[PDB]
C-alpha cells in the first residue's frame, strides 16, 4: 500500500497515465503502437523539422498548391502518421503547422515520460510511490482552509478573463512544489520576481515535473514563436488555463504557478520572433496586453509579487494588440516552480 498522502496519489495516478499519452498522440495522428517512440532517430526528427520549415515557407508566402503538397508528402514520409483510411491532409494554416511542431517535441518528451513510469523489476512498493519518487519533485498538498489556498484561489478566480466565459474553474487541490535543484540554480539576485501561470496538456506534466519547464529545441522553426524561444507565462489564470486543453469528457486540468525572476523586462507592444536578440542587458520580454492586473491589488507570497485581479485597461493600444500580458524568460534558471493546482473545468453552454 501507498505511503503517499491520498491527494498526491490521485495527482500521480492522473499524470502518469500512459493510455492518456497514447490518446493525445493519436489525436495528432501519431500511432505509438503502430510506430514505437523508441525507434525514432535523432536524424529522423531533424529531417521532420526540415520539412516543417519548407511547409512554413510555403505558408508565410501564401503558396498552397504544388510546392506545399510536396513538402507535406516529404513530412509524412519522414514521420509515420496514421490516418486510418483518408488522404493525408495538407498542412495549410498556422494552427496545423504549429500542431506538427509541437508533435515533434512531444515524441521525444513522451518517450522519456513513459520510461519514467516503469516500476522496478522486484520491489514490493506501491507503483504510485515509485512513480512519485521517479519525478524527483516534492508535491505537498495544502488544506483548503489555509491562508495559502485562499490566496491562490483568489488569484485563480480574480484573474479569470471576462472574455473566457465558456467555463468557470474550481480548485480541487493545491500542492506546493519543490523541484530538486531549482532552488540552488535560481537567479535569486534578480529583482522583479513574480508568481505567474503556466498551463499545459495533461500528458506534459510528467515531463515538466521531472525536467522543469524547457525552452524549445534549436531545430524548431523560430517564426512560430511570437516572442522567441523561452518559457511563457501569464498573469491571467484563464489565459494559461486555455493551454490545458481540458474538455467536457476530461474536465480536470493542471495549472502551474512559478516564481519567475523577470529582472528588467523588455516591453513589447507587437509580436517579434527575434525578441531574445533584442535584450541587450535586459532579462525578459513582456508582451504588453490591453488588460491587466494593477499593482494596487498586488500581494506577496514568499517575496514574489502575486498580481491579483480583477484585470483593468492598461491604456496600451495599436496593428495587432495582445489581449493580456504574457512574460517570457530565456533560461530555466529564472524559474522556480511553486504551486500546482488541480482544477475542475466547468464548461458552459452559451449562445
Ligand atoms: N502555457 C502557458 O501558460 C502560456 C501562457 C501565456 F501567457 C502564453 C503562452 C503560453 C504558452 O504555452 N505559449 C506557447 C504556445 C505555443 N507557441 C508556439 C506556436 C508556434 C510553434 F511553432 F508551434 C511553437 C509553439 C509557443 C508559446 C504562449
Amino acid at each position: 500500500e501507498s505511503q503517499l498522502d491520498l491527494r498526491v496519489q490521485e495527482l500521480i495516478k492522473l499524470i502518469c497515465n500512459v493510455q492518456a499519452m497514447e490518446e493525445m498522440m493519436m489525436e495528432m495522428k501519431y500511432n505509438t503502437k503502430k510506430a514505437p517512440l523508441g525507434k525514432l532517430t535523432v536524424a529522423q526528427i531533424k529531417a521532420g523539422y526540415q520539412s516543417l520549415k519548407k511547409i512554413e515557407d510555403c505558408i508565410r508566402a501564401g503558396q498552397h498548391g504544388r510546392a506545399l503538397m510536396e513538402a507535406c508528402n516529404e513530412f509524412y514520409t519522414r514521420i509515420p502518421h496514421d490516418f486510418g483510411l483518408r488522404t493525408p491532409p495538407l498542412i495549410r494554416t498556422q494552427k496545423e503547422l504549429s500542431e506538427k511542431i509541437q508533435l515533434l517535441e512531444a515524441l521525444g518528451d513522451i518517450e522519456i515520460a513513459i520510461k519514467l513510469v516503469k516500476t522496478e523489476l522486484q520491489s514490493p512498493e506501491h507503483p504510485l510511490d515509485q512513480h512519485y519518487r521517479n519525478l524527483h519533485c516534492a508535491l505537498r498538498p495544502l488544506d483548503h482552509e489555509s491562508y495559502e489556498f485562499k490566496v491562490i484561489s483568489q488569484y485563480l478566480q480574480s484573474t479569470h478573463a471576462p472574455t473566457h466565459s465558456d467555463y468557470t474553474m474550481t480548485l480541487l487541490d493545491l500542492f506546493e512544489v519543490e523541484k530538486d535543484g531549482e532552488k540552488e540554480a535560481f537567479r535569486e539576485d534578480l529583482h522583479n520576481r513574480m508568481l505567474l501561470w503556466h498551463g499545459s496538456r495533461m500528458s506534459n506534466w510528467v515531463g515538466i515535473l521531472s525536467h522543469g519547464l524547457r525552452i524549445a529545441p534549436p531545430e524548431a522553426p523560430i517564426t512560430g514563436y511570437m516572442f522567441g524561444k523561452g518559457i511563457y507565462f501569464a498573469d491571467m489564470s484563464s489565459k494559461s488555463a486555455n493551454y490545458c486543453f481540458a474538455s467536457r469528457l476530461k474536465n480536470t486540468g493542471l495549472l502551474l504557478l512559478s516564481e519567475v525572476a523577470l529582472g528588467q523586462c523588455n516591453e513589447l507592444l507587437e509580436a517579434n520572433p527575434k525578441a531574445e536578440g533584442l535584450l541587450q542587458g535586459k532579462h525578459s520580454t513582456k508582451g504588453l496586453g490591453k488588460m491587466a492586473p494593477s499593482s494596487a491589488h498586488f500581494v506577496t507570497l514568499n517575496g514574489s509579487t502575486v498580481p491579483l485581479g480583477p484585470a483593468s485597461d492598461t491604456g496600451i493600444l495599436n496593428g495587432y494588440t495582445l489581449n493580456y500580458n504574457e512574460y517570457i524568460v530565456y533560461n530555466p534558471n529564472q524559474v522556480r516552480m511553486r504551486y500546482l493546482l488541480k482544477v475542475q473545468f466547468n464548461f458552459l453552454q452559451l449562445w
